[PDB]
C-alpha cells in the first residue's frame, strides 16, 4: 500500500510560447514516517511541450533529473540534512507549450519516499489536465 500522497500544482490554462510551472509535492504523509528524499516519474506530451528546467522548491534540497524517453523524466529530490516536512512542495518542473490543446495530461506515473528506516515507500498518484491556449 501507500504512506501518502504525491501532489502536481498546475495552472489549468497554459499558452504556446509562454514558460509555466508545475510544482511537484507530497501531502498527508503518515505521521511515523520520516522522509528523506523523494522520487517521481514525470510523464508529459513532448510534442506539446518543451522541458525547460526541473530545479528544487527550496534550498533545502537538492533535485537530480533524466528524461529517459521522450516525455519521461525521472526525478530525485533528496534532503540536504533535515527531515522534509509532511505537505511540502519539493519540485519546479518549468514547460513552454509550443502547440495549442484542449487537454494534456501532466502526471505522476512513479511517485516514492525515502524514509529514516533505510527504506523505499509508495505515495499515491496523481496527475493534472491542462488546456493549451494559442499563442
Amino acid at each position: 500500500t501507500t504512506v501518502g500522497n504525491s501532489t502536481i500544482k498546475v495552472n489549468d490554462e497554459v499558452q504556446v510560447g509562454s514558460a509555466f510551472e508545475a510544482i511537484l509535492g507530497i501531502e498527508g504523509l503518515n505521521g511515523d514516517t520520516e522522509v528523506y528524499s523523494a522520487e517521481y516519474l514525470f510523464e508529459y506530451n513532448a510534442e506539446a511541450f518543451i522541458l525547460n528546467e526541473i530545479t528544487s522548491f527550496n534550498d533545502s534540497l537538492f533535485v537530480k533529473s533524466k528524461e529517459v524517453e521522450p516525455g519521461k523524466v525521472r526525478i530525485l529530490v533528496a534532503s540536504l540534512g533535515n527531515e522534509i516536512e509532511k505537505d511540502s512542495d519539493l519540485v519546479k518542473v518549468n514547460l513552454t507549450p509550443k502547440i495549442s490543446s484542449e487537454l494534456e495530461v501532466l502526471g505522476l506515473t512513479t511517485a516514492l519516499v525515502g524514509a529514516g528506516d533505510g527504506n523505499t515507500h509508495d505515495l499515491e498518484l496523481s496527475s493534472k489536465e491542462v488546456k493549451i491556449n494559442e499563442e
